[PDB]
């Protein structure tokens, strides 16, 4: 059939509009163009942006889209690391992804939840002897201690503080400009070298992590040819566990926000029926902004909706806008856990990617995230009391990630006993 012209945003480069609008950039234009797909110019080149469940399923078609060389270098050097799983395609990707999925078994997730609970207890005891407590910063430290213990990474106290700062900077810098962006580049450089040394100690026999742990599994994994991963690559992969675990602190912020803003939803949790906590956690992941979009390159020319996708074109999948799509969800722009009662598809609810864990790039740590969020919600509701003082809890849709301006201050913390 005839090739049609995709809706097109004019201007020599539109990256500035993405920087100004953030999470809302793609959905605003899906609305104004009356199309789930449009073309623009971002980072000096043509770009295609698309959202909704059909677009998501097409984006996850690995005959049509590849990840090699898709992410901008500025994102590789902050968020991802070079030559990690995010960069791979085909059987090489499948085999690397199996390494990540191998640490996600029932017994290992139980180990994670036990650690997470203990580290919450430790933090709460500390906060009870404090006055004001900055939840985002304290939660990053909870999650850094949890990550290192679960991963088998030995850390001294000074190393905990430094890692918490540097892992934070890696994700807080990825969509930043200027001075702030470079903090994350330097943070990544420092921890890559530190983790590389540690992996060399594992391989030399001088450190002996338990067999079940990330550090053991990633240090000893062999590729499709039977060879150990390069030390640099294995370090990037370990950081691809430690960093996103720290990042759960962003979702902890939003759990606390939701408990403060929605007392009727909090009261439904006081029952002990786990269905309510499950719905609440899912709705936090659906409603609040976090990972805006993912990127791929067109692998081979193809047609969809009458439009030509040309090989090599950078393509953005709108995660935020799909999670807020009024063609998928009833009243998408309100927080309503009841929408999940006995719950859509793997392409419609995509805060941590869509599709299949093994056949695509969907987040390896989605179950970790959900389980950590459940522990955190249980702590904040059932194991402590605190006050939320008057403060600026607003969160900007132009900042990625989006953090409430006050960083969520709590006070008068008391552990229930
Ligand atoms: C804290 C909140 C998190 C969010 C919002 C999040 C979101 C995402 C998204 C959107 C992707 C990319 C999907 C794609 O490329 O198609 C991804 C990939 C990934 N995530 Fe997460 N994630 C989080 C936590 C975690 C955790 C806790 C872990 C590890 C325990 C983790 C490990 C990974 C890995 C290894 C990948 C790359 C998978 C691949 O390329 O095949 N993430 N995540
Ligand atoms: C490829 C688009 C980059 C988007 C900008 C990053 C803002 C969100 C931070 C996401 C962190 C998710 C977990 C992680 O990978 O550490």
């Amino acid at each position: 059939s005839n090739i049609n012209q995709m809706p097109r945003e004019e201007g020599i480069d539109s990256t500035w509009r993405l920087m100004e609008e953030g999470y809302m950039y793609i959905l605003n234009r899906r609305h104004s163009f009356n199309s789930d797909i449009f073309e623009t110019r971002l980072l000096g080149k043509k770009a295609i942006c698309m959202g909704g469940k059909e677009a998501a399923e097409i984006f996850y078609d690995t005959e049509k889209f590849k990840r090699k060389d898709a992410a901008p270098n500025r994102v590789v050097q902050t968020l991802f690391g070079k030559n990690g799983v995010q960069a791979l395609d085909g059987q090489t990707h499948k085999h690397r992804k199996e390494m990540f999925m191998s640490i996600m078994s029932p017994d290992e997730l139980e180990k994670l939840t036990d650690i997470t609970k203990k580290q919450w207890e430790i933090a709460v005891d500390k906060w009870e002897q404090m006055d004001k407590v900055i939840l985002y910063e304290e939660a990053k430290e909870i999650m850094c201690r949890t990550a290192c213990q679960w991963a088998g990474v030995p850390v001294q106290e000074n190393e905990v503080k430094r890692l918490t700062k540097n892992l934070g900077a890696m994700f807080e810098s990825a969509a930043a400009v200027g001075l702030k962006h470079w903090l994350g580049r330097h943070a990544r450089n420092y921890e890559e070298i530190w983790i590389e040394e540690l992996i060399d100690r594992v391989r030399d026999g001088k450190v002996n992590p338990p067999e079940n742990t990330t550090l053991h599994k990633f240090s000893w994994y062999r590729d499709l040819e039977g060879n150990l991963l390069d030390t640099e690559t294995a370090a990037v992969e370990v950081i691809n566990i430690l960093r996103p675990i720290v990042a759960i602190a962003i979702f902890i912020n939003f759990i606390a926000l939701a408990l403060h803003h929605y007392p009727e939803e909090k009261e439904k949790l006081k029952s002990g029926d786990k269905k309510y906590s499950q719905m609440f956690v899912q709705e936090v992941r659906r409603f609040y902004p976090f990972f805006p979009f993912v990127v791929a390159l067109v692998k081979k020319d193809f047609t969809w909706k009458g439009y030509k996708f040309e090989e090599g074109t950078l393509t953005l999948l709108d995660l935020y806008g799909t999670n807020h799509d009024p063609e998928i969800w009833k009243n998408p722009d309100v927080f309503s856990p009841d929408r999940f009662a006995k719950w859509g598809s793997p392409f419609s609810f995509i805060p941590q990617g869509g599709g299949d864990y093994f056949m695509g790039h969907r987040c390896a740590g989605e179950w970790v995230t959900i389980e950590v969020m459940k522990v955190s919600l249980d702590y904040l509701t059932n194991r402590m009391d605190y006050e939320v003082p008057d403060q600026d809890l607003s969160f900007s849709m132009a900042s990625m990630p989006s953090i409430p301006h006050s960083k969520v201050v709590i006070k008068n913390v008391k552990k229930r006993i």
